[PDB]
C-alpha cells in the first residue's frame, strides 16, 4: 500500500531565511493527497515575527510530490521517494529583487510524514514594493513546463509567475528550478507541464504571525 | 457566414527585416482555419537570401487569430476582425541576443485573405552561436499566458519559448508580447492560456531560400 | 591634416523609427570635435510628430567617433574613417521596454561631414511609465566598458545606463552595443573605458518638435 | 589616530555558503590599507572542500572599507566604522546561475581587526559551465557605479563584470549591491564610481585547498 507514500500524509517544514537583511525562522505541519495533488499547510514565525515583507514569497519556498500524475507520464517526484530530493529555486522580481531557496525532502518512514528543510534567501526587495509594502494577495494559477536533463538526471522547471496586487493589476517574478532525486531514476519523464492553484489565508494574531497555505496541481501532455 | 473570417481563408505576408546588420524582404502566402487554430504558410526570400541566421527565428514573426477559443472565452483578436490588430514583442534569448517584431494585420473584406506587415530586428546574435551557425531545427510546443490589461484595452502574452538543437539540447527565448486590438472592444477576455505547436520545414532550392511553417494553437481556461 | 577627420566637422542625421507601434522620421544636423570628444546637435521630427514618448530614448540612437582617445590607447573608431562604422544596440529598460537601434556611419570625404543613418525600435513602453508619460530629464554621466571580440574584428559596448526623473529618481536602462568597422582593422584596442556627458535641451515650438542634444565623451584605461 | 581604522589593520573572515546544492564554510585572514584601497586575504575551507566549484565566484563575496576615496568624495563605509555595516548582492551570471551573499563587517574596537560575517548562496550553475568545469583565472578590473538612496540611507553599488576564461574569453555576471551603514549618516555622497581590480590565486595542497586574494580599489568622481 504505498510508493513510500499512502493518499493521506502528514508534511513538517522548518524554513531558515534572510530577506532584505532580516533573519527568521519558520515552522510548519499539513496535511496532503500526493496522488490528488493537494495540500494544507500551516506556516508560524518562530523567529524574526512579525515579518517586513509580504508572506507571499515564500509561497512556493513552500514539494512537486502533491501533483497528480497521470499515467503516460513519468512521475520524477514520486519515483524518488520515500528517498525523497533537493530542489533549487532563483527568484527574479520584475523591480530588481532577487531571492534563492533550497530545500531538502525526506519521506519519513514509519511517520506517514513527508520532511522538508529550506533556507530562503532574498534581497533587493524594493522599500517602496509591493512586497516591503505587503500590498500582495495572491499568486495568480499558472502553468510551469518540466524538463528532463540529459545525462543530468535531474529535472528543470520554468514559470512566469504573477502576484495580486491588493490595487488591483500583477507583479511578475520569474521562477527557474533544478530538480534533483537523490538517486539516478531508471525512468525519466518526457518533457510536461503542471498547472498549479497557490492560495493563502493569513490567520495571525496580536500574539504570532500565522499563516495557512493551500495548492492543487496537475500535471499535463502537451495539448498538441 | 463570417466574423470577418470564414473556416478557411488565405493570407498574405511581407516581411522587412534586419537582423545582425543583415537587411532582408520576405514574402509568404497560405490557407488557414482560423476556428480551428490551423495554419499553413509559404515563405520566400525576396531580399536578403540566402539569410546568414536561422529561418527559425523568424517563425512567430510569422497571428493569434489562428487560434480555437473556446466559447466560455472571449476572443480578442476575432473580436477584431475585420478591421484586424497590430502586435508588438520583444525577443530575449539566452545568449544576449535580442530581436523585436512589429505586426499589422487585417482582413480584406471581399478577398476573404488575411493580411500581415511586419517589420522584424534583432542583434547581437553571437557568431558562435546556433542562429548564426543554423543550428537549430524547431521551436518546442509551448503554452503562453494571455492577460488583459486593464484600462488600457490590450493584451499581453508571456512565453518562455525553447528553440531544439540539432544537436540535441534547448536554446531559450523570452517572448513578451502586446495585443493591440484596433477598436476598443465591448468585450475583454480573462486571463487564459494558449497552447502551440509551431513547426518548420525548409524548402530552399539553389535558386531560392524557401520554406514552410505550420501552426496549431489553442486557447484553454486555467485547469483549476 | 586628417585621418578622414578635422578637428571641427559637421554631421548629418536620418532616422527613423517606431516606438510603441508609433512610425516616425527624424533629420539631424551638428558639429564636432572628434579628437576633443565633443558634439552638438538638433533634431527634428519630420514625421510622426509631436512624439508620444520621451526624446531621452532616442538620445543615444543620435558615433563613439567623437571621443578622445588617449594616444595609448587604439581607437577602432576613426581608424575606421572614412570608410565608417556600424552598430548595433539593444536598449533593456527595467519596466520590460526593449528598444534596438542600428546604425550607419560613413565620413563624407571633399564634405567633412560625418552620416549617420539609423533605424530606431522600441515596444513595451508601459502607458503609465515615465517614457510615455514624459517624466524624464536627461541620462546621468556613466562610464562604458569597451572590449575587443577576439577573432571577430568588433567591439563590445557595456554601460548601465541611468535616466533622470522629473520627480527626482532614477530609472534603469541596460545598454549593450556591438561596434562593427567596415574593414578587418590591423590595430584592435585592448579592452578600456569610455566615460560620457550626455545632454539634452528641447526646443520645440507649437509649429514643430525640435531639439538639441550635446555629448562629451573621453576614454580611458582602468585606474589599476 | 583613527576613524576607527588605522592605516594598516587586520581583517577576519567566516563564510557558510551553498552552491547547486553543495553546503561549505571557510575562514579567513588578512591585513589590509582602507585609506590607501587595498587588501589581501587568505582563505581556507573549513568545510565542503575541495569546492566543486570555481573560487572565483566567492571572490566579491570576501569589503568596501578598503577604498581609496578622495577628500572631495564622501565616504560612506569609512563614517560606518567602527560600527560597520552590512550588504547585499544578487548575482546574475549569463547562464542562468544566480547567487546571494549577505554580510556583516564590524570593526573591532581594540583589535584593530575588521570582522566579515557572510552567507552565500548559490544554484543554477551549469554542469558544464564555467564555474562547475573550474575554468576560471580571474575577474577582470572594473568599474562600479555608486548612487545614493534618497530618504533611505543606502547606497546602491552596479557593475558589470567578467570572469576570465583559462581558454580565453569572457564570462558575464552582473552585480547589484545594496549598501547598509549600521545608522542613518548626517553626511551622504554624491554618486561616484570606484575602480576596482581584485586578483587570485591559488594555494591548495594536497591536504587542504586554501588560497589568496587580493584587492584594491579606487573612488572616483566622473571625469566630466
Amino acid at each position: 500500500s504505498k510508493h513510500g507514500l499512502k493518499e493521506e500524509m502528514t508534511m513538517k517544514y522548518h524554513m531558515e531565511g534572510c530577506v532584505n537583511g532580516h533573519k527568521f525562522v519558520i515552522t510548519g505541519e499539513g496535511i496532503g493527497y500526493p496522488f490528488k495533488g493537494k495540500q494544507t499547510i500551516n506556516l508560524c514565525v518562530i523567529e524574526g515575527g512579525p515579518l517586513p515583507f509580504s508572506e507571499d514569497i515564500l509561497s512556493a519556498g513552500f514539494d512537486r510530490i502533491f501533483t497528480e500524475y497521470p499515467q503516460d507520464i513519468v512521475d520524477y517526484f514520486k519515483n524518488s521517494c520515500p528517498a525523497g530530493y533537493t530542489w533549487g529555486r532563483s527568484f527574479l522580481f520584475e523591480d530588481g529583487a532577487v531571492c534563492i531557496c533550497n530545500v531538502d525532502i525526506t519521506v519519513s518512514v514509519k511517520e506517514n510524514c513527508i520532511y522538508h528543510k529550506s533556507i530562503f534567501n532574498g534581497m533587493n526587495f524594493p522599500a517602496d514594493g509591493p512586497v516591503m509594502k505587503k500590498m500582495t494577495t495572491n499568486w495568480e494559477a499558472s502553468c510551469e513546463k518540466i524538463m528532463p536533463v540529459p545525462k543530468q538526471g535531474i529535472l528543470k522547471g520554468d514559470v512566469s509567475m504573477y502576484l495580486l496586487l491588493k490595487d488591483g493589476g500583477r507583479y511578475r517574478c520569474q521562477f527557474d528550478t533544478v530538480y534533483k532525486a537523490k538517486s539516478v531514476p531508471s525512468k525519466m519523464p518526457e518533457w510536461h507541464f503542471i498547472q498549479h492553484k497557490l492560495l493563502r489565508e493569513d490567520r495571525s494574531d496580536a500574539k504570532n504571525q500565522k499563516w495557512q497555505l493551500t495548492e492543487h496541481a496537475i500535471a499535463f501532455p502537451s495539448a498538441l
